[PDB]
């Protein structure tokens, strides 16, 4: 199928769900899981730095788009594809990519509006995967993010 796509998929959204509830999911993951569970820890370390780091500029960007609802959520794809794909690609903007997402994440489970955090997630993998692909496979995928932040 599209093992790269799933792939991101099952990283982003177990993140996201992950931050948003503050519990982990014990469920096993897919393919390629011991990679999976390796960027999962990373994005633990370094996406947690990247929101507290950059918390102030976080808040004001969250007020910005004022996400009340599903049609405020799906809106959020125009702004990351404007933002994020038209822009340089490496390793950090794609953190803070996830990393805002995430952030967003916390903000639908305040709201109540938790069950908006999956198609968040999908909306995120969309833009990261299909705008782009030739720079992750050049990069070696998960293996590569992984491989980047090892300490
Ligand atoms: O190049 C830059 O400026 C940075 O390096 C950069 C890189 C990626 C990136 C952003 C910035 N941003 C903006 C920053 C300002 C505080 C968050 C969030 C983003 C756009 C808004 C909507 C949105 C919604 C969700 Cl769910 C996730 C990410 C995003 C797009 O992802």
């Amino acid at each position: 199928e599209d093992e790269l796509y799933r792939q991101s998929l099952e990283i982003i959204s177990r993140y996201l769900r992950e931050q948003a509830t503050g519990a982990k999911d014990t469920k096993p993951m897919g393919r390629s899981g011991a990679t999976s569970r390796k960027a999962l820890e990373t994005l633990r370390r370094v996406g947690d730095g990247v929101q507290r780091n950059h918390e102030t500029a976080f808040q004001g960007m969250l007020r910005k788009l004022d996400i009340k609802n599903e049609d405020d959520v799906k809106s959020l794809s125009r702004v990351m594809i404007h933002v994020f794909s038209d822009g340089v690609t490496n390793w950090g903007r794609i953190v803070t990519l996830i990393s805002f997402g995430a952030f967003v994440a916390k903000h639908l489970k305040t709201i109540n509006q938790e069950s908006c955090i999956e198609p968040l997630a999908e909306s995120i993998t969309d833009v990261l995967v299909r705008t782009k692909r030739d720079w992750l496979v050049k990069q070696r995928g998960w293996d590569g993010f992984v491989e980047f932040f090892h300490v």
